[PDB]
């Protein structure tokens, strides 16, 4: 009876794989685990950067959300492969992947990260956390939240089976600001949590309630997604340039 | 293995009885029709404030008596916690830290369920006060409880009675992901439990509403910003007014 909650699943786990480049496996296998393939770059200081493409903290932040921007595409081509997704209205199709795209940038950069810092380009560099944190002072604490959810968040081991389902629940939330027509919504989450459920219980067969344990970290993830949103205050009082950069602006 | 969490639901259950004088199903009798003798006296402007003060600034005076109810709430919050199984068996500090921003993720929780769309009940259930009267206030006050509607509303569409309530409300103090916590584990070792007897409940008192167990853990997003929000403006009540005195429970529960 419970076949297409298997099935919904490697559905989910299927576009995941085509939509994402690099995959938790496969970010993981290169971080800690002893890859091989050619280990990354590595960035731990001022001149290590200097000549990594081979002001420091202004691109490094501006490069970051040039990053998010391509995520996005990513993220946009994997929600409408989510079963009921395109049939919705279209305007709540734009304010699910509007409010919702920071939370699932936020999940998948823990894919990236492990205590000592996050895998950069894709997977061809790797920027230390401590190098990060000796950044400005408005940049120095941004990305150092990110790192403390991450590793929690690992903590509960879920590979990319696992995201993909948790990812589309994310997305077909209901709570959305400005929804017109939430059931759909809801009824599709429904399915999704149900899919994830079985999932999380059957290959992670003790792991006891790890179900539950990850339905709390969507609290946490909206904690860093709002005091992300609020740090983006500085781009008022910075060193705002002149000109050089115009249709750049917009497109971010 | 099932009657494990259901001995430790009845458990829970009692102690809530036992801790909180106004239940939700006391409060939900009194909002609605089954009363002769349970029908609260409405406050709704200012000379309901007058006469309503024989029936036992006005904008301070309700806001240090909304300020004292949470005083009583966290003396009953702390005495249901000393009932759930191995919390008292903790280190004295993390207790300490259990029971402190959580005071207020439950205060609201327990809130709801003098609430409805239109208001909340006030003094041992004998009164209630609109959600208008409250919204009209002044300077900053006319804020504050505005967003505990708009969660209560959004959370008593769950349809949660008391039964479920109390395991919920465990859930919410031991769950150790708490700035301070030294000994962490234990506590989710617990609070793994707890969510056991909760899931197991949910589904057993809510068959007809799947994924509730879901939806419900989902909701203390929710909590987390209404008290966000109300520590936010309970700065500004601090430059405005230097005259207000806060209590002392209140006082080092607030950092
Ligand atoms: O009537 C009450 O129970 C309290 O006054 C209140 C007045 C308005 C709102 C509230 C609240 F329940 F929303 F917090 C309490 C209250 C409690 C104790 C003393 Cl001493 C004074 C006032």
């Amino acid at each position: 009876e419970s076949a297409d909650l298997r099935a919904l699943a490697k559905h989910l786990y299927d576009s995941y794989i085509k939509s994402f480049p690099l995959t938790k496996a496969k970010a993981r296998a290169i971080l800690t685990g002893k890859t091989t393939d050619k280990s990354p770059f590595v960035i731990y200081d001022m001149n290590s950067l200097m000549m990594g493409e081979d002001e420091v903290a202004i691109r490094i932040f501006q490069g970051c959300q040039f990053r998010s921007v391509e995520a996005v595409q990513e993220i946009t081509e994997y929600a409408k492969s989510i079963p009921g997704f395109v049939n919705l209205d279209l305007n709540d199709q734009v304010t699910l992947l509007k409010y919702g795209v920071h939370e699932i940038i936020y999940t998948m950069l823990a894919s990236l990260m492990n205590k000592d810092g996050v895998l950069i380009s894709e997977g061809q560099g790797f920027m230390t956390r401590e190098f990060l944190k000796s950044l400005r002072k408005p940049f120095g604490d941004f990305m150092e939240p990110k790192f403390e959810f991450a590793v929690k968040f690992n903590a509960l081991e879920l590979d990319d089976s696992d995201l993909a389902i948790f990812i589309a629940v994310i997305i077909l939330s209901g709570d959305r600001p400005g929804l017109l027509n939430v059931k759909p919504i809801e009824d599709i989450q429904d399915n999704l949590l149900q899919a994830l459920e079985l999932q999380l219980k059957l290959n992670h067969p003790e792991s006891s309630q790890l179900f539950a344990k990850l339905l709390q970290k969507m609290t946490d993830l909206r904690q860093i997604v709002t005091e992300h949103v609020q740090l983006l205050q500085v781009i008022k009082k910075t060193e705002t340039d002149m000109s050089l950069h115009p249709l750049l602006q917009e497109i971010y």
